[PDB]
Order: structure tokens, then C-alpha cells, then sequence
């Protein structure tokens, strides 16, 4: 029941595709109502991997326990050092600290690409406190809450943001942007 | 005095010539290079053809500042929350014409049925009139990102603010807004 962290194939948009609509369906971390098709989340992925982000999978006796990947929060050009992450994983697999494993190496690739700030954007944060608690884990720092963001399954929803700085953060000029 | 109506397509080169100063010359837009006519009549059909409001105020014949709404983010959920943009002439600062454009804009989103108005000020360490703007008509601080960008030689940090409508959270919603 060791979990290894490895780069996504093609071959795992099946298992992603039932992890996330698990979550899209039963959870509040995602703000979709209707859980995307394999084909959909194939062309999200293959979008991603285009624009040079990385997408892990923990892995864990041949099954895909969870994912993780990195993408811009917004695209204009001053943006260009700030990635956000995602992470989810299948139902029977939390409490197991597969998220951990998976943003541990999603911070050091996105690090090694250059960018200076990591932002999460969480999800009802007031009930997500699994996801609060991993980013407080790994070293993110609480910057802001949007009350009332979402409504999903009958219940307003808050989105928690924290952020963890990477390769000085602001204290230094930037290089050239990342993934240019 | 100036007087807020509806953008009309026939606005779109001043609105162009103003968001060309506001992305040379200050922080507020993340953007570097200014885009063209064309596509600044692209980007405002996009947010019409959505249903947002976009306003613009008006003098002597020419046109002093724009507001529009537009969604933060387009998942479903997210569908009760607008976010505001306001972008002034250089040579219409100090005379209160944001505060006309964001009182009028407030107004226009409530009527859509919006629960929630978000401001993502950009430089907010600098751009403190438009944090000031947002504190007087009753925004909030919700947050803020450092570091989230650079331009014109230094970091930048995002101010998140907002402001709650038509009962906010504390009512559960009818039909989405735009709907």
C-alpha cells in the first residue's frame, strides 16, 4: 500500500475522471455541479501539458489514488511567476497522506520552473479543513477568504486562498517568466 | 457633471485610448502591452453577449471612464458572484467619476440578482485611491495576495475586496443570475 508519485499518462484520465466526479458529486472542493466526461477531462489535461504544467498521480499497488497539477490563476502577462495548485484524491484513499505526498512534489516542480508564488484557491473552505490543514502542513499562509463565493448542494460556500512563496518569493527581482 | 449611461459600440476607441494609458502608464491592469481597438470590441461583445453591465461615463461629448462586471470564475457554483473593472481617463482623475461608474455599476448587479461583487485590485500597496474608491461604498477586505505580480519595475500585490447584495449568503438564491 506504498504510494509512489510519478507523471501522468494519458492512460489515467479514466481513474482521474471517477476520482473527480466522486468529488464533484459528493464534495464541495469543486465549485461544478456536473461531473465532466473522460473526454472533457482529457482535452483540460492535454491543455495543461501544453502550457508546460506539471500533473502528477500518486500511484499505490497499480491504482491511481490521487492527482495533482499546477496552472496559472490568471493569464496576463504581470501573473506569469503565480501558479495555483489542485489536488484530489479518491475517496479511499484520504486520511492516508497521499496529498501530502503529491503537493510536496508539485511545489518542487513548480519551483524548479521558476515561478515565485503558489496560490491555493479552496473550495468551501469553512468545511474543507482537510485541504486547509494539508496547505497549513506544507508551509502555505492564509491570504484571504471570498465569503459566499459559491452555492452548491443547497449551502453557500466560502473560498479560502493561502499562498506559499517559492525561490525568494518577492524579496527578489524576477528572472524571465516562466515557461516562456 | 458627468452622466453614467450604457456603453454603445460606438464608444469602443475611447474606451481603447483609456485602457491603452491605464496598461502604459499604471499598475491597476496586469497587462503589458496594450491590445488593439478590435480587441477590446472582442473582449466587451464577450461580457454583452454574457449579460453583464458595462457603463461608461460621459461629458462635454467624450467619454471619461468605463465600468464593467464580469464573472471572477465561470464554474456553476460560482455563478452568484460578479467581479467589478473601472478604468478612468488620465485627465479625469480627482473628480469622483469612479465612485459615479461603481455606484451605478452596484446598482445594475444587484438588479441581475448577484449575491456577491468582488474587487481584485492589482498594486493595492500603491493603488490606494482604488481601494479607498471600494471602502466608500461599503466593499470589505477579503484578502490579499503578494507577490501575485510584476510590472513597471517591481512586485505587486493583489487587494481582494467585496461587497454583498440582495441578502448575500444569508438568503438561499432563486435561478442564477444571466440564466
Amino acid at each position: 500500500h506504498m504510494p509512489v508519485i510519478r507523471d501522468f499518462q494519458p492512460a489515467d484520465i479514466e481513474t482521474i475522471t471517477a476520482i473527480y466526479t466522486q468529488a464533484v458529486l459528493t464534495g464541495t472542493g469543486s465549485y461544478e455541479i456536473e461531473p465532466p466526461t473522460m473526454d472533457e477531462m482529457a482535452k483540460r489535461f492535454a491543455a495543461f501539458a501544453d502550457q508546460g504544467f506539471p500533473i502528477l498521480v500518486a500511484e499505490a499497488d497499480g491504482r491511481v489514488l490521487g492527482y495533482a497539477y499546477a496552472s496559472y490563476f490568471r493569464v496576463r502577462p504581470a501573473y506569469r511567476w503565480l501558479a495555483e495548485d489542485s489536488i484530489y484524491i479518491a475517496p479511499d484513499a484520504k486520511g492516508q497522506g497521499i496529498g501530502k505526498l503529491l503537493l510536496r512534489e508539485l511545489i518542487a516542480r513548480i519551483s524548479a520552473l521558476g515561478f515565485r508564488q503558489l496560490l491555493a484557491v479552496i473550495g468551501d473552505g469553512e468545511h474543507n479543513i482537510g485541504s486547509v490543514k494539508l496547505h497549513e502542513s506544507l508551509g502555505f499562509t492564509h491570504c484571504g477568504r471570498i465569503e459566499g463565493s459559491g452555492f452548491k448542494h443547497g449551502r453557500w460556500l466560502d473560498t479560502v486562498l493561502m499562498q506559499l512563496p517559492l525561490n525568494g518569493g518577492r524579496s527578489t527581482e524576477p528572472g524571465p517568466s516562466p515557461l516562456s
